[PDB]
């Protein structure tokens, strides 16, 4: 992962990206397509763009740059928000409480049991399967943080 | 992973948790501690509790259940938000556009170059290192989805 300061630095420069997203996106795609022309071959709708000049003149290349950098920014922000939720929990459960993954399994099963007991009319088989999967992701994600922190869970 | 409706089911039932978070948290920990009594040994303040009635009467246990379910809720919500944007991108770039991870590396290189060129004051060595790390996390998270989908990338 990234430190808090590092994520701050990523978000600060990304603010500069957002002040001119289309210009940035245009420049990123042109750099990509000039450096690695095979990548431009992936875009059938840019088949008419061959030269740098034509790439710079393209309305739709610029528009696509915006699409790309808007999507990337959102994913980077959402990753950071998730990492920040995991962080304090992994910290303490790895380095202080030392909670094995098998105990996280036991609490996950408890949660499913309680949900079924308290909401049998609204926590059917499908919804139960959804929660079972979400809790497995949660445990896997903590297990990956445990490893980063040096703890074998 | 979860489909979109599965995530929604997770969010929906957590809303129900949040309407009686105390009761839900109490029941979760009672289930855990009665099913797996060894887990009680982790809790200095609970490990004396033997019966369900005693566990229900403990204000400390009840308080803790709330703390646990609050924390888990925030992780689940933030995972869901990240997945909602990550999933469609991995899906289209594996299935339709067929974009190898190496081409994501190439566009990462272009992003790092463009940011350094445009914003050197906000993109010194540490800040660049942070962005390099954040784009690797992005690529790795797409690669994991690619493996789930059977796409070589
Ligand atoms: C930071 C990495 C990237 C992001 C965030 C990104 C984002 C997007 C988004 C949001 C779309 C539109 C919706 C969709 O189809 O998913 C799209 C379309 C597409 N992407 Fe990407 N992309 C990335 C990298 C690449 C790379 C490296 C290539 C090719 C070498 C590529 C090729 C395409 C193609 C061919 C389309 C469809 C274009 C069209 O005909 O409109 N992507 N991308
Ligand atoms: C859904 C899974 C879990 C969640 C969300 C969770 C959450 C929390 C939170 C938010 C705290 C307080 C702040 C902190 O120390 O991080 C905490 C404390 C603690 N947790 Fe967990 N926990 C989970 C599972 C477990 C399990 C299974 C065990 C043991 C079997 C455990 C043992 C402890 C202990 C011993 C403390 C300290 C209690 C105290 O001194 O007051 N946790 N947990």
């Amino acid at each position: 992962g990234l430190s808090d300061g590092e994520w701050q630095q990523v978000l600060n420069v990304w603010g500069k990206v957002e002040a001119d997203i289309a210009g940035h996106g245009q420049e990123v795609l042109i750099r990509l397509f000039t450096g690695h022309p095979e990548t431009l071959e992936k875009f059938d709708k840019f088949k008419h763009l061959k030269t740098e000049a034509e790439m710079k003149a393209s309305e739709d290349l610029k528009k696509h740059g915006t699409v790309v950098l808007t999507a990337l920014g959102g994913i980077l922000k959402k990753k950071a928000h998730h990492e920040a939720e995991l962080k304090p929990l992994a910290q303490s459960h790895a380095t202080k409480h030392k909670i094995p993954i098998k105990y996280l399994e036991f609490i996950s099963d408890a949660i499913i049991h309680v949900l079924h007991s308290k909401h049998p009319g609204d926590f059917g088989a499908d919804a139960q399967g959804a929660m079972t999967k979400a809790l497995e992701l949660f445990r896997n994600d903590i297990a990956a943080k445990y490893k980063e922190l040096g703890f074998q869970g």
